[PDB]
């Protein structure tokens, strides 16, 4: 399956899916231990997968490019999604993210 | 179709790029995909099979990214950046790559 159409679970994880987390620009940052052995399994999928845009969402919100390198031909994306201040469950979502982004830096 | 938080609304007719959206243009968080075409049609445009085949999953998009989170005086933000390779073995690599060019920056050429 193409990289980017993949789903990590239990049986294919996150590291067989979309490589080691770590920091280099081609890199993945995204996911303690237990999320890489689960991905969607993972039990805080559901409050992880509410900021992963749709399709529409993601060549709408984003900003595209294209680059060529000795690789190959490469869709490149940036872009930003706000966090709803006013949910009730906003606090418990900036815990989750930040145990997560760059959370591999602490692996053993 | 407003109601849903910006990153899970889907583009009609109906509910267009822009009013979904924003208008493209070339600011650092503004999106610059699509022309007049796909701007007016969102998911109902007649190739955007052949654009979603590039969009990620839900799981690609937190395993294959670069992921932040950043605190400004507009809120909080859940920033992005990756890549995704195009197939160069694909017989249709070529109308891919063209298909792609002919909405990125679109925008430029027309009001």
């Amino acid at each position: 399956k193409p990289r980017q159409k993949r789903t990590a679970t239990k049986a294919y994880n996150v590291t067989q899916a979309f490589g080691r987390r770590g920091p280099e620009q081609t890199q993945g940052n995204f996911g303690d231990q237990e999320l890489i052995r689960q991905g969607t399994d993972y039990k805080h999928w559901p409050q992880i997968a509410q900021f992963a845009p749709s399709a529409s969402a993601f060549f709408g919100m984003s900003r595209i490019g294209m680059e060529v390198t000795p690789s190959g031909t490469w869709l490149t994306y940036t872009g930003a999604i706000k966090l709803d201040d006013k949910d009730p469950n906003f606090k418990d979502q900036v815990i989750l993210l930040n145990k997560h982004i760059d959370a591999y830096k602490t692996f053993p």
